């Protein structure tokens, strides 16, 4: 592991991994031969870590997720082996560039967002925190689309992440397993079977995760569908209808998509995983009554929901255990994280999809919600409602299965991802549960690991900080407060406006070569990067951003603090409203970029193809951080977290996690604006009519007025029809009652930004106190109050 | 030495398997063990390709949808001159050699002789130092497993690469674009193909070294991709584009016309020609020189669209005029052919190819009016001479006469044996030869000393050399100094046992998969070839009933106990073949449980036949029925491979088989039966398969047998299409070479009673199989077609 010995791995790879020399050897071909030589580094570690798991068979943590949005592996493999310096000087003494290695790497992008990327991050913060866990995914062969932008418009083009090879898995043959589908079911007097099933062989692919400097590495194993082995051609190429299961990564974020492909993965990456698990507890060196003391599994949200009834499934039907029993293990197995409150993203699969798909587990959900309600009548005789409203099953019409009720009762913890989301959940949404059990319902607020979102991302600001206060802060987050010892100090305040000036220069440099304009390197780097939303509400953005742009062309020398406004995500394909922001965003940016009166002042930009190695590269760049989703909404946010780690100051609503935010920094070092759930309840009730606003907002009028006209979209004057509709009489995410105080805060905003020891010393502020946020708190907390595992440090 | 061999093998355990012992499954050694032996491919790769690049010498490019290369390992350290070290370097580490290269499945992407040949080819020309390369598709699913349920064949996909292939590079960086359907639009800029569907190329090298000479050659396969331009059914119907290397269609000598098969055949050679004139341009070489610097060789008529298409490419792209394009074309394809089964000849329909590629057809059309005017100005007259010569067939369906457009676009057109080539010549293509007779030739086949003696049969190998030296692996003609032990009965005891031990070792695998109890004392009875009507399984049938029905009637005579094996593969979709599988499973029922035939006679259907397979049963072989009709077998490899290993050959002067007689004596080979005139003069009488019925009571008993139940009580008339077909529409004359085939079967018997004079002939077949190494028929290739030399 010493720069010499690093050079001659790489050339001995470059020559017999890769068949080639320095003079027809492709930069790909350069980006395999370092991937190979720093993968060798975890071998040793991963063997012997997985090794000790067995012989002391610790609990161990099975976090199920259909989603772990892992970005790129090179660099925070480097990082957490404590390699790349010395990968960095070996590289470069071969002539070559290893941040140029490092971008023909594929994002692992098999997530769709912040539910996704808290399954990352807990990874690394579990291997970490030296837990004996485990992710269980699926290896889908495409992951979250590319994102192309056409002619303003975007355009998805297949995430074919595995076309040249993913060095950083390893397929695992004597572990595959075969899942069922369909079928019928019998009740016969040795049990009873599901059979005429058809099968799909579930092949698992396993990625190691390592901790960061602690000889750790743990597991993420990822299930690929195969066509079992028992017209000739016709029936060899339908191979691919079982194939298609793990083909490609649903791209809806918070919004439910009942298609039965769908349920396919769900039952899919549960059956394979449970079993799996099961598999492995018989192996231990440990009857089943001490499988809740060997085993969690944590449910990322209710995508996972039938590994209840299929862990009941196995214990009943295969392990002959006793229904009574099963279920008590099974509620100790299991934890549920609840992570939305939007109906339309709520999972309600319907009856006869289940019962064709599923019978087997759909005659297990409806003993369990049987077995569930005669309870509840017990307990209240006459609430008839109440058993309605905590039922499994919703019989309105179209009978469908409630997944949150069924995560709720066969779990026995519970969480949401902020204090104010928890609260929300356990007391307004599942309230009859909590009431029924108080002490189920947690709160375990949402995390980032430091170490890709800070010494991986913004090494500048990782080594600024460590040179202060020392290293300990990587593995203890909350270690930052320290740097409050540093509010007066100016030259450090002065080290600290450098490092993002040098974030900004590097990404400025991507933006010229990447698109059109020119960007004016000191202007406020006002950022909003997240997927498009009517709720996240970038579109209450970009009136700000017509806003300002007027305001310019009627006082062309006032005094403006000038700003590069970067908007980014992708929009579900299906996501009209969405789609039709986008294409408004690029139309303003268009506009705004070529109006000769503004000039450098204002310059917009759409960010394309918004992912996380994307986010690695705009986060430390920024100066405002846009969290203004609907107070309500957003049940945590995490990007909100990785902005405040790097740097920027936060403009945002009293919202999930940006209310902790503001706990920890001080509610006067965020610009809070807006109004805040009271405010909208009570607006709710009144009634909401968006035209009171219009009438009564004048630069509101001009904004909405242009964009109606075709001021925006000369060619199609009527383009924005269904986004100005949609404002003035179906808005439930409220644009226009939050206007004023949002156009009011972003002037404050630019008040503050032309006083730059005044606007770095609230940055410190904010820097010193996101310790909270590290996922290595978070996974503290779930290890806990609700898996009982503990670390090895 | 060994100590580094463990080395490499304990460091690729551990970093490619990320496994230790206790913990590593029998696939992570085998895995590990092939890492070991490819990394020593990897220099004189590099050197090899390098080389090609440095001094320029003509490339020839050898383009097949098939390559049945079976297994790797083996074979790579055997060429490489590692195969006692690595035996030591596992054997020290206390691991089974043996079981670890049966881990390793098959590259089946062929469906038998005619991909064989070409992975036989790859070999010799690497061992040759010929710059070679193969092209050809890198199937996902190759000739399907065969299993037998209830009797009868059933298919299996053949996932050859679920647990991955340490055997192939993807080369990404030349991955090329692959064009569809669309429209052709002819502008004042140079007529040009639009609106096309786009499906990508990736193409894969296997490397294939040279016996003991530091050669590594490749053989680039490619595999469809979909290119990256509802959502889900938007990206789920990628799989469609993919379809087109998905599997390799499963049939031997026969024609199906399917639209993906004209995908697959169109994607191998719009991949390769556009690789091929990247590597000239790139080459320190206009194309004046191209035919010079470039030979391709188009394996049967599959890859014909290369014509066309290098036409299309000279033309539309590069602007090139016809005439000048023309010339280039022809003096860069040679043709061969290998076949004249009717039901073999591919036949396109116009109007497929017009909706697939239309700018093809019209090129086709062009050739074809520039072709047919050259016929009308030599013979004004002559009307019908234009229509049996055109590329196109007008008879209601029109569709195109791919052999034709073959011959009109190659300098050099070639048969696989004498018998054969004289065939396609002086009457397939007879109104061709005449115009250009010079243009015709005869290549016949040879099969590769490496895998068929040396690896296949070490025993047998080790012998040979221990009488006559090494020297003849590489010249294998040096096979006639085994004469000098003529007398040598020390010599032919030993020959003797080597026969013996592979029998008993493979015997070993026979009853671990099949219940039957084999006689060691009987002699080895083997026709393993593809099931087909025309190399007669069935008549070989005829024959194993028709001594059953002999024990029957005299339990206590004196006969030479055999164990009669036929094996394998029948296309899905051919029903004859599927009933001739049964009939074998069936008859085999009766005979195998017969009390009182007992250990005189078992029967065997080996399932599976493939490669690997091969590589077993022939050298525990005695006898190698190669029965084909005098007339169909283009030239036949089975029987070279039978012939190198020690087996004595029953059958027609068919193909090579009539070769294979001119080289060891025609009384050293037990030929019977009709001849290529005697069918021809059948032919013109006509044929009534019920005279020898009448005429001949063992085949009546026989026929009324399997017409009436006897090997089929359950379903008594189960047999019946097979005996329609014997009886009103047999075309390969089962009936007919029945009474010479059985009286031939005897003497064979005899001869084996006396095991001096058995072994005496096996010598003698052994010593004069030299002419069939693939080496001699590459080197023949190579100075007569592609003018190129070794190194
Ligand atoms: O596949 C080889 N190396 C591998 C190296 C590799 C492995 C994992 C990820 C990226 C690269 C390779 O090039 N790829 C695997 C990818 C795929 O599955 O498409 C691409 C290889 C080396 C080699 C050397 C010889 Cl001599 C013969 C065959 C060989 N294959
Ligand atoms: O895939 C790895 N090695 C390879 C080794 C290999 C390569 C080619 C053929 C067989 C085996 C592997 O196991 N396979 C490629 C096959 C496939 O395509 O499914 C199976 C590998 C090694 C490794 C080491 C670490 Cl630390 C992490 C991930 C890793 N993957
Ligand atoms: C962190 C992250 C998110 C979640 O961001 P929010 O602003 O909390 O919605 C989404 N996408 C990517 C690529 C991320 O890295
Ligand atoms: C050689 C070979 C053949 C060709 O056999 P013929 O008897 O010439 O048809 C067929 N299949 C396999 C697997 C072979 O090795
Ligand atoms: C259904 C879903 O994707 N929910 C998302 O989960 C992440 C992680 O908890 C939250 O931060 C975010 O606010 C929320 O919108
Ligand atoms: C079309 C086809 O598969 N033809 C086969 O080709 C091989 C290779 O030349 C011959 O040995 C064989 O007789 C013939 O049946
Ligand atoms: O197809 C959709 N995907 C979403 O994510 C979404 N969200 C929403 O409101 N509608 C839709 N539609
Ligand atoms: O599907 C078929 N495959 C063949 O190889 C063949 N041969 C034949 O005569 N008929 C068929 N059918």
């Amino acid at each position: 592991e010493n720069v010499a010995e690093l050079k001659k791995s790489f050339n001995r790879h470059l020559h017999f991994t890769l068949v080639k020399d320095r003079n027809v050897a492709t930069t790909r071909d350069y980006y395999f031969a370092l991937a190979h030589t720093v993968r060798d580094h975890l071998v040793g570690r991963w063997i012997r870590t997985q090794q000790h798991y067995y012989d002391k068979c610790p609990k161990r943590v099975y976090y199920l997720s259909l989603e772990f949005y892992m970005g790129r592996t090179l660099q925070n493999t480097m990082i957490n082996l404590g390699l790349q310096n010395a990968c960095d000087e070996a590289i470069y003494q071969l002539g070559l560039d290893i941040e140029e290695l490092e971008e023909i790497e594929e994002d692992a992008g098999l997530g769709n967002g912040g539910l996704g990327r808290l399954a990352a991050c807990f990874l690394d913060s579990m291997a970490t925190l030296g837990l004996a866990a485990y992710g269980y995914g699926i290896r889908y062969e495409y992951g979250i689309f590319n994102q192309k932008i056409r002619d303003g418009w975007q355009v998805e083009e297949a995430d074919d992440w595995l076309r040249y090879g993913n060095p950083w898995e390893k397929s695992r043959p004597e572990f595959m397993l075969p899942v069922h589908f369909y079928g019928k079911v019998e009740h016969t007097n040795t049990g009873t079977k599901w059979i005429d099933t058809q099968v799909v062989l579930a092949l698992p692919y396993d990625t190691p995760v390592p901790g960061y400097m602690n000889n750790t590495v743990n597991t993420m194993r990822l299930w690929s569908a195969r066509a079992p082995n028992d017209d000739y051609i016709q029936a060899v190429l339908d191979r691919n209808l079982a194939e298609n299961i793990s083909r490609v990564l649903y791209p809806n974020d918070n919004f439910f998509e009942g298609k039965e492909l769908r349920l396919k993965q769900e039952y899919f990456v549960v059956a394979a995983t449970l079993q799996d698990i099961i598999r492995r507890f018989k192996a231990s060196k440990f009857v089943f009554d001490a499988f809740p003391d060997q085993v969690a599994i944590q449910l990322n949200d209710t995508h996972p929901a039938l590994a209840i009834p299929e862990l009941m499934r196995i214990f009943v039907d295969i392990e002959k255990l006793p229904w009574s029993k099963a279920w008590e293990l099974t509620q100790k197995t299991f934890a549920y994280t609840n992570h939305t409150v939007l109906p339309e993203a709520l999972e309600r699969w319907p009856v006869d999809l289940v019962e064709k798909l599923l019978p087997r587990h759909l005659e297990i959900i409806y003993e369990i919600n049987q077995k569930h309600l005669d309870r509840i009548v017990a307990l209240f005789p006459k609430d008839v409602d109440r058993l309605r409203r905590m039922s499994l099953i919703e019989e309105e019409g179209s009978k469908r299965i409630n997944m949150a009720h069924l995560c709720i009762v066969g779990s026995h913890a519970v969480n949401g991802v902020a204090k104010i989301h928890s609260d929300i959940v356990k007391t307004k949404v599942f309230k009859d549960f909590s009431e029924l059990e108080p002490d189920k319902f947690q709160n375990k607020t949402n995390g980032i690991t430091p170490r890709r979102w800070l010494l991986l991302c913004n090494p500048g600001l990782a080594e600024l900080i460590a040179e202060k206060i020392g290293e300990d802060y990587v593995k203890d987050l909350s270690q930052l407060t320290k740097l409050h010892s540093f509010l007066g100090d100016d030259v450090f305040l002065r080290e600290l406006a450098k490092v993002k000036q040098e974030n900004k220069l590097k990404f400025s440099q991507f933006l010229e070569t990447e698109y059109k304009v020119k960007i004016n390197p000191s202007s406020m780097f006002d950022v909003q990067v997240k997927r498009i939303h009517e709720y996240k509400r970038q579109l209450l953005n970009c009136l700000h951003v017509i806003t300002m742009y007027n305001r310019i062309k009627k006082d062309p020398k006032k005094l403006f603090v000038p700003r590069t406004v970067i908007i980014g995500g992708k929009a579900a394909p299906g996501y009209h409203m969405a789609k039709m922001i986008i294409k408004l965003i690029t139309s303003v940016a268009d506009v705004v970029n070529n109006d000769p009166m503004v000039g450098s002042k204002l310059k917009v930009i759409f960010l394309e193809n918004y992912r996380v190695s994307l986010a690695e590269k705009v986060i430390p760049a920024t100066d405002l951080s846009e969290q203004i989703s609907t107070a309500g909404t957003e049940a945590s946010g995490t990007g909100n977290m990785k902005f405040m780690l790097n740097g920027a100051l936060t403009i945002g609503t009293m919202d999930g996690a940006n209310v902790e935010m503001a706990e920890e920094a001080g509610e006067e070092n965020l610009f809070i604006f807006g109004m805040r759930i009271d405010d909208v309840a009570a607006l709710d009730k009144k009634g909401y009519e968006a035209k009171e606003y219009y009438e009564a907002l004048p630069e509101l009028k001009l904004v909405i007025d242009q964009i109606d006209n075709g001021f925006f979209s000369p060619k199609q004057p009527d383009l924005f029809k269904d986004i100005i509709n949609m404002l003035f009489y179906h808005d439930r995410f409220k644009v226009f009652a939050d206007y004023e105080a949002y156009v009011k805060c972003q002037d404050k905003v630019s008040q503050l930004y032309m006083n730059p020891k005044a606007w770095n010393t609230m940055v410190l502020k904010n820097i010193a106190a996101s310790g909270k946020f590290s996922s290595d708190r978070t996974i503290k907390e779930y290890a806990q109050n609700i898996w009982n595992v503990e670390p090895s440090d």
